[PDB]
């Protein structure tokens, strides 16, 4: 069956780890070290469609490995993760997406903006400069908590739909 390579990109402590884990084991992981990439697989149904997704989580030491030029060659889709309440994360968005485009040569790659930690008070990053990022981009923007749970699936299952339409 179906299987979809998700690479999940991002500075340090955005919540990259905390919303694979929400995702894929259902719960919120509050300290999980920042220093372990590592791949999570989970069998799950999207529109109908049985899937298998594939989701690296990222390490930021790895940045400039060949490793990570060969996952990211590999990887179908990215989720493209920055805090709400972190500007220079969001300012970070622009790196990540410019080596994407980069590595995997093209300009149009599936992808989605996400604001993680939406549960929290502090916000400094609004979400219209946020959307009119991602319009300028032409892909989604989806708000998340990966402690409440909000907006996890849907970000997720909106890179599937990005990686099915490409
Ligand atoms: N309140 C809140 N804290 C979060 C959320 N996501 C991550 N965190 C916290 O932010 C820190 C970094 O999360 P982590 O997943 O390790 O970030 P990574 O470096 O991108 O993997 C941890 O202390 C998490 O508990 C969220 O949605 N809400
Ligand atoms: S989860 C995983 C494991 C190995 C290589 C990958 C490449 C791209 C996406 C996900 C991967
Ligand atoms: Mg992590």
């Amino acid at each position: 069956m179906t299987e979809y390579k998700l690479v999940v990109v991002g500075a340090v402590g955005v919540g990259k780890s905390a919303l694979t884990i929400q995702l894929i084991q259902n719960h919120f992981v509050d300290e999980y070290d920042p220093t372990i990439e590592d791949c999570y697989r989970k069998q799950v149904v999207i529109d109908g469609e049985t899937c298998l997704l594939d989701i690296l989580d990222t390490a930021g030491q790895e940045e400039y490995s060949a490793m990570r030029d060969q996952y990211m060659r590999t990887g179908e889709g990215f989720l493209c993760v920055f805090a709400i309440n972190n500007t220079k994360s969001f300012e970070d968005i622009h790196h990540y997406r410019e080596q994407i485009k980069r590595v995997k040569d093209s300009e149009d790659v599936p992808m989605v903006l996400v604001g993680n930690k939406s549960d929290l008070p502090s916000r400094t990053v609004d979400t219209k400069q946020a959307q009119d990022l991602a319009r300028s981009y032409g892909i989604p923007f989806i708000e998340t908590s990966a402690k409440t749970r909000q907006g996890v699936d849907d970000a997720f299952y909106t890179l599937v739909r990005e990686i099915r339409k490409h």
